[PDB]
């Protein structure tokens, strides 16, 4: 099972769902990220937030679409793609995906990479039409060939990361020490079919991004 | 002096720069920065950048108006961004914007916020159309009533921000003990002329922003 939550940031900034939709895949959403949902064809199988955050003539057309959706209340304190993400954890989920989540306001990004950071032991990628974003605690990984993206950046989230150690990329790293503040961002490409980073301490974050130009 | 950076982001998410030109404005053109910069009629005192990373026909363009423009090239494993702010660190400055940093490559965003953390005692600021994003040392900060900016937030980057407090706030905070993963971030709005923040220990980023709710 797949849990894919679709938020309510800028709309030119989503991929085109269509190619994220699968059978194992259960749609959520949050706040007028529902209005997207919506349009695909898709019913979301839970919403987060409240109508105010949709347009009148928007709430007329969701409810028409699904009376009887299960929709969630916002809650005081938290963003409703936290409520939402706090239950999507709790699924037992092979992947979970934000959309939605990047663009516009800054910090609603950052406070959305700060949930990544909270629940960093689980399998959670940010994703827009340019990127995928993802924060990892020690371990090996792998990376797979993909034609969305060409470039790979590792930037530390913890003061220090050991044991950094690449394989299959264009410059290579084999028990390569990092501090934050003296090792800002790696980049870095994946060369072979496949690849690993891997790293016995401390907290990273994997940027895998796109541009016009990478169409290679 | 005042230092103003335009990097290679996406064009759309940059404020008027027109706002924010003055005689005492130095401009500093990064990668296709340079192209946004002629265009607007602002003239960079220098360059970061290869010409091959730009488009064809402004190639042309930008060496057949400007050729005496002086351009350092790229270096070893640092952004063309990076090279640009390490130099004008070193000059002095009362202020750095950089515009153009945000949006597109996420890469690009989150490497730029690494520098502003990297030279954190260095007045810095990243500025698009709806955010002015810093970062602080322990020290007591004024911030300024700012009609473009209803939205202030506060999100820790150390482990730990100790003895958090603001005043002037409308969600007030006195001696609050922050701690990374357990408070994600903290959101608010300045309801007063000018407010404070400070915190005793650690690294926090200050994001001001606006979007269509601001009357």
């Amino acid at each position: 099972m797949i849990i894919h939550i679709v938020g309510g940031g800028p709309r030119e900034l989503l991929p085109d769902l269509r190619f994220y939709d699968g059978e194992d895949v259960c749609w959520v959403g949050v706040d007028r990220g529902t209005m997207t949902l919506l349009e695909a064809g898709f019913r979301p199988v839970r919403a987060f937030g409240d109508f105010d955050s949709l347009p009148a003539e928007d709430v007329v057309k969701l409810q028409q679409a699904f009376p009887d959706l299960d929709v969630w209340p916002a809650e005081k304190d938290k963003t409703d793609m936290e409520i939402a993400l706090d239950w999507a954890v709790e699924q037992t989920a092979r992947c979970i995906r934000l959309f939605g989540a990047t663009g516009g306001r800054l910090d609603h990004l950052f406070g959305n990479v700060e949930l990544l950071l909270k629940y960093a032991d689980r399998p959670i990628e940010i994703v827009d039409r340019q990127n995928v974003l993802t924060v990892h605690l020690p371990g090996t990984y792998t990376v797979m060939y993909d034609a969305r993206y060409c470039y790979v950046s590792y930037i530390p989230v913890s003061e220090t990361v050991a044991e950094f150690t690449l394989t299959g990329f264009k410059y290579p790293l084999t028990n390569c020490h990092i501090s934050r503040g003296s090792t800002l961002c790696i980049s870095n490409e994946l060369i072979q079919s496949s690849g690993t980073f891997s790293f016995s301490e401390g907290i990273l974050m994997m940027i895998r991004s796109s541009d016009s130009s990478c169409l290679l």
